[PDB]
């Protein structure tokens, strides 16, 4: 008929919103009457999969042992035969050895999505693109990743399909903010009343740029403001104490405060006026940029990686040079001077418009189903 079985394989390394993409695609396939299956190593992911009632198969990946690769490939192949899987969809960092073997032996098709920029040995690039990816397609989550696949992997262009990352415009919707839930968030985060709020929703790791923003906000010690740094502070705790100290030694403890991860990030966007991505090493895509644009905010992102891909400079947001405190401090100062004006409103409106028109989760999900149909054409 027109109903498909899509088996997604998720690895232990999940940088780049890999688990979020896998769950949203599974849920979408369910609604359309398709059958999603997810093979994972287990962990916290299974909890959501059970909530959404999606068939999950635990399995232990080990790319270091050929016997395990061959035996996992057999297990997957038997899963394929069991559920008449039409496509195996891998989102692994290295080549998905076991999954590739499973599809080579069965009628299933092989789809790869690259959620980031990783390197493969130069000796392997010829074999990968010529033999392994013959008659196959690959998905890049950004044009920044697609460029890597072209210049580094030397993968043929007509193999690469870009499916930009999407933001749930139904969840990230300023029309859902209530004046009460906002006040509760200002009360939870010690937010002052009549000052601009700067939100940096970044994991507390070194390459995110926290240090650059703190040196930038020090250059604006004369302006009144309040900066919130919300994100995990556990994976790199050594770095967190380092930042909190720099804020202290610069006597900025009352204008910048660090908080653990935010349960409901939507109310934190709603209370903010300026969102910051200050990464000094490139990112495949700037999730918080798109999320901030969806919330009708003034967005400032470093011009590096895919983080500026969603920003039409001076129209839906602003670019800054990475690792440049003065350039960042001046852009933040500029936004202060236009907050409240018709221009800010224009940019803020334009920002959510461009996310609805080009970077919605809805369009991401549909682009995934299209590439499934292309892969399954002539069957
Ligand atoms: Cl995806
Ligand atoms: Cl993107
Ligand atoms: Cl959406
Ligand atoms: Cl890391």
């Amino acid at each position: 008929y027109n109903k498909y079985t899509i088996l997604q394989v998720v690895p232990a390394l999940v940088s780049g919103g890999v688990e979020r993409g896998t769950i949203e695609v599974a849920k979408y396939l369910k609604i359309l009457g398709h059958t999603p299956i997810i093979i994972s190593v287990g962990g916290t992911l299974v909890k959501e999969l059970d909530k959404e009632d999606i068939l999950h198969i635990e399995m232990n990946s080990n790319s270091k042992n050929p016997f395990v690769i061959l035996n996992n490939a057999k297990l997957i192949a038997e899963i394929i035969k069991k559920y008449n899987v039409d496509i195996v969809h891998t989102r692994s960092r290295a080549p998905a050895w076991s999954s590739y073997l499973a599809t080579k032996w069965t009628n299933a098709k092989f789809l790869t999505t690259f959620h980031g920029v990783y390197n493969i040995p130069n000796s392997f690039k010829k074999y990968y693109n010529s033999i392994m990816l013959k008659g196959k397609k690959v998905v890049a989550v950004s044009n920044f990743v697609k460029q890597h696949l072209l210049e580094n992997y030397k993968i043929d262009e007509d193999k690469i399909v870009v499916i930009e990352r999407g933001v749930n415009c139904d969840y990230f919707d300023p029309a859902n903010l209530t004046p009460e839930k906002l006040e509760k968030c200002c009360e939870k985060y010690d937010v002052p009343s009549n000052v601009p709020i700067i939100l940096m929703p970044s994991r507390m790791t070194s390459w995110k740029g926290h240090l650059v923003l703190v040196e930038a906000l020090s250059k604006l010690k004369h302006r009144d403001f309040y900066c919130l740094m919300v994100g995990d502070i556990s994976r790199h705790p050594n770095f967190t104490n380092r930042v909190k100290e720099l804020i202290a030694n610069l006597k900025l403890q009352n204008k910048i405060q660090i908080f653990g991860n935010d349960s409901d990030i939507i109310n934190l966007y709603g209370i903010s006026d300026i969102i910051i991505s200050a990464s000094i090493e490139p990112e495949a895509f700037g999730r918080t940029i798109i999320e901030g644009q969806a919330m009708k905010k003034l967005v400032i992102a470093t011009n590096i990686g895919g983080a500026v891909e969603t920003i039409n400079n001076n129209i839906t947001g602003f670019h800054v040079e990475p690792n440049n405190a003065e350039a960042l401090a001046q852009k933040i100062d500029y936004c202060f001077s236009i907050l409240g004006t018709d221009l800010a409103k224009k940019i803020q409106e334009a920002a959510r418009h461009t996310v609805i028109n080009n970077f919605s989760l809805n369009l991401m999900l549909r682009k995934n189903l299209e590439i499934y149909k292309e892969i399954l054409k002539n069957s």
